[PDB]
C-alpha cells in the first residue's frame, strides 16, 4: 500500500490510535486524529502538527476522507462510520496496516479466554528458538511498534473487533482459542455475530488451529488442525497429564510451571501453532517449562497468614471466571470480587460454581447489584472494589483464597484490567498483613 498524499482519518487515541499516528507521520502523512472523549488517553502526547477533533466524531473530517483507521475502541456500527462505509471510503485498523507491511510470517490468535498466554507461548517458544520475534497486538506493545525489518516472527494476539477492521492477514498459523459470550454491547446480532468476527481470522491462513471441544471454533464451512481434551490431533493423556501429538507423549505437564486443565489446552493449541510456523520441537517444549503466566492472570499477588490472595483481572468474561473457579480447591472459605462493566453478558452460568457453605460475594461496579443476584444470601455489594476489599479483609481466614475474578470489564472505573489488577496487588499487601 502507499499512503503518500492521502486525507488520512485517525479514529480513537490512546496507545492504538497513537501508534497509528507515528506510522503514518514516519510515511510521510499527517493523519488527524477524532476522539468521541472530550480527553481521551493520548492526547498530551500527540504531535503538535497533528489536527485533533475531541468531544464527537467530525462528520466533515469523515467525508472528506481518503482512508479512515478506526480503532478497536470505535464500534463499525456508529452511524458515522457506517455513513462513511456506505459512501464508499475504505475503513482499516491498526492490524490491516500493520499487515500490508509485515516482512516475517504472523501467527495469529484471538479466542475469548486464553489468548494472551497462547500469544505469550508461542512468543517465549520463538525466543528458545533463537527467533528474533515481536510479540503483541492485542497484548503487550500495539502491533505498529513491533515492525521491523530484522523481525523473523510476528507472534499476535488479535480481538474480535482488531479482525472486524482486516482483510490482509494471511496467518502462517491461526487459531480461535474457544467463543464464549463476550462484547455483547458490540456484537447486537448476538453469540454467532462475534463469532464470524473471530472467523475471519482463517481468511487464507497457511494453517487453521481449531478447538476440537469448541465447535464455535470451527471455520463454518484441508481440515484445520486441532487441540483438545479427550480428542484432537493435540490432546490430553491422563495422577498425571501429558500433552500428546498424534498419540505420540510430548511433555508431562509436571514440567511445567502453570497448573490446571485450562493452561494444558493453551499449551497444545501453542505447541500447535509453533509447529505449523516450523518452530523446532525441543526448544518449543523447554518454553512449556520455563513460561510463568502473565501478571493479573490467575496471579498470586501474597501468600501470608495461611490466606492466598490472587490477581485475576484478566478475567473480563463469564467463561474466563468459570475457568478460574472449574475444578478450584479452596480449603477454607472462598472471598470471590465481582463486578464492572458486564458488557451485557448472562452471568448465570457462575451460579453452579457458587453453592454450598464456603462462598461469600463481593459484587462492585457497574453491574455489582446483577452479580450479587447470583446468590443474594451470600452476597454483599459495594460501589468500588475498594470498599469490596476492606469489607471482606476482617472476615478472612486462615485457609481462605481471596479472588479477584471479575467476569466484567474494568473500563467503568479503571483504565484498563491491569490497573484494576495493580489496585487489587496494592490492597491485598496492606490487608493481608497485621
Ligand atoms: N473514538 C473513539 C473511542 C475509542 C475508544 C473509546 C473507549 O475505549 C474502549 C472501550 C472498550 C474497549 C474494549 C476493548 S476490548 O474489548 O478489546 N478489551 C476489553 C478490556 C477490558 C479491560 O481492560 O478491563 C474487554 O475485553 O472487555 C479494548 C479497548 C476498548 C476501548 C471511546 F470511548 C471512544
Amino acid at each position: 500500500a502507499d499512503y503518500q498524499g492521502k486525507n488520512v482519518v485517525i479514529i480513537g487515541l490512546g496507545l492504538t490510535g497513537l501508534s497509528c499516528v507515528d506510522f503514518f507521520l514516519a510515511r510521510g502523512v499527517t493523519p488527524r486524529v477524532m476522539d468521541t472523549r472530550m480527553t481521551p488517553p493520548g492526547l498530551d502526547k500527540l504531535p503538535e502538527a497533528v489536527e485533533r477533533h475531541t468531544g464527537s466524531l467530525n462528520d466533515e473530517w469523515l467525508m472528506a476522507a481518503d482512508l479512515i483507521v478506526a480503532s478497536p475502541g470505535i464500534a463499525l456500527a456508529h452511524p458515522s462510520l457506517s455513513a462513511a462505509a456506505d459512501a464508499g471510503i475504505e475503513i482499516v485498523g491498526d492490524i490491516e496496516l500493520f499487515c500490508r507491511e509485515a516482512q516475517a510470517p504472523i501467527v495469529a490468535i484471538t479466542g475469548s479466554n486464553g489468548k494472551s498466554t497462547v500469544t505469550t507461548l508461542v512468543g517465549e517458544m520463538a525466543k528458545a528458538a533463537g527467533v528474533n520475534v515481536g510479540v503483541g497486538g492485542n497484548i503487550g506493545l500495539p502491533a505498529l511498534m513491533l515492525l521491523d525489518d530484522e523481525c523473523e516472527l510476528y507472534v499476535l494476539e488479535l480481538s474480535s473487533f482488531q479482525l472486524e477492521t482486516t482483510s490482509s492477514l494471511q496467518a502462517v498459523a491461526a487459531t480461535i482459542l474457544n467463543v464464549t459470550e463476550d462484547h455483547m454491547d458490540r456484537y447486537p446480532f448476538g453469540l454467532q455475530q462475534y463469532r464470524a468476527a473471530k472467523l475471519r481470522i482463517y481468511e487464507n491462513a497457511k494453517v487453521c488451529v481449531v478447538n476440537a471441544d469448541d465447535a464455535l471454533t470451527m471455520p463454518i464451512r484441508e481440515r484445520c488442525v486441532s487441540f483438545g481434551v479427550n480428542m484432537g490431533d493435540y490432546h490430553l493423556n491422563h495422577g498425571e497429564t501429558w500433552l500428546r501429538v498424534k498419540g505420540e507423549k510430548v511433555l508431562n505437564v509436571k514440567e511445567m510451571k502453570l497448573s490446571g486443565q485450562h493452561n494444558y489446552t493453551n499449551a497444545l493449541a501453542a505447541l500447535a501453532l509453533a509447529d505449523a510456523a516450523g518452530l523446532p520441537r525441543a526448544s518449543s517444549l523447554k518454553a512449556l517449562t520455563t513460561f510463568t503466566g502473565l501478571p493479573h492472570r490467575f496471579e498470586v499477588v501474597l501468600e501470608h497468614n495461611g490466606v492466598r490472595w490472587i490477581n485475576d483481572s484478566k478475567a473480563t468474561n463469564v467463561g474466563s471466571t468459570e475457568a478460574a473457579l472449574n475444578g478450584l480447591h479452596v480449603d477454607g472459605t472462598l472471598h470471590l470480587l465481582l463486578g464492572g462493566d458486564g458488557k451485557s453478558a448472562d452471568f448465570s452460568p457462575l451460579a453452579r460454581y457458587l453453592n454450598g457453605d464456603n462462598v461469600r460475594l463481593y459484587c462492585f461496579g457497574r453491574d455489582g447489584a446483577q452479580l450479587a443476584a447470583l446468590r443474594p444470601e451470600v452476597a454483599e455489594q459495594t460501589e468500588t472494589m475498594e470498599q469490596a476489599m476492606r469489607l471482606l479483609a476482617p472476615r478472612v481466614q486462615p485457609g481462605d483464597m481471596v479472588l479477584l475474578s471479575p467476569a466484567c470489564a474494568s473500563l467503568d472505573q479503571f483504565k484498563n484490567f491491569e490497573q484494576r489488577g495493580n489496585e487489587f496487588a496494592r490492597l491485598a499487601k496492606e490487608l493481608g498483613s497485621h
